[PDB]
């Protein structure tokens, strides 16, 4: 009865994902690939800027390759537990994955280990 | 040595999102959409989630807002067009930390009609404290 709207494919792979911020926290640098695992991997640089806390504030559309990318933070459950979503949209599949990283993760501007997969999901657009 | 990459998928039955509709008021300032969330382990949870803007409301971003055990956020993308609009929500479970982002286009819920079938989804792990 019920329709899933999970796709028939790999779980995309986001790889050696980094934040880093500057000084004043006014514009962060997000890089990372997304791998399908079913075509050449995507290097992405996404940059999202604010007149403060840019690591509070959403981002995009930027468009890498094949996807078009926004962002946005929550505070939700209080700072210790911000987190990060990114929706990685490819148009030309219809397919859309969430990755979600907290700001324990990647506060440090370190790579984080290990890489992450999300199952896409069909967006009947 | 690296640590082999890490599914963020949960290994539990997708949630499905029950009679999801979107009721927006004359001057669409603000928008009710009501669906039920059926984790499948527990009675389905009822849900009310109310977006407001001065204007376009439908294309608002809302919440938090908590329903039972979640916390309910929605953004909209017209990154494709306005054709193409579409509302994603995250509705998470903090007890559980899990997550899902059921997403709706503007067709489907056009003129308050109710989305059929109900659509299901697979929660991701939220490594959250």
């Amino acid at each position: 009865a019920d329709k899933s709207m999970m796709a028939a494919v790999p779980e995309w792979t986001i790889t050696n994902l980094k934040r880093v911020c500057n000084a004043g926290n006014t514009s962060c640098t997000w890089t990372f690939g997304v791998d399908t695992h079913l075509a050449t991997a995507t290097s992405c640089t996404y940059v999202v800027k604010a007149n403060a806390n840019a690591s509070q504030a959403s981002g995009g559309p930027v468009t890498c390759g094949p996807y078009t990318i926004t962002s946005s933070w929550s505070g939700q459950f209080g700072p210790n537990n911000g987190f990060t979503t990114f929706a990685v949209t490819d148009f030309s599949k219809k397919l859309i994955v969430w990755p979600a990283y907290t700001d324990v993760q990647v506060q440090a501007g370190k790579v984080v280990s290990p890489n992450q997969s999300y199952a896409p999901a069909n967006l009947p657009l």
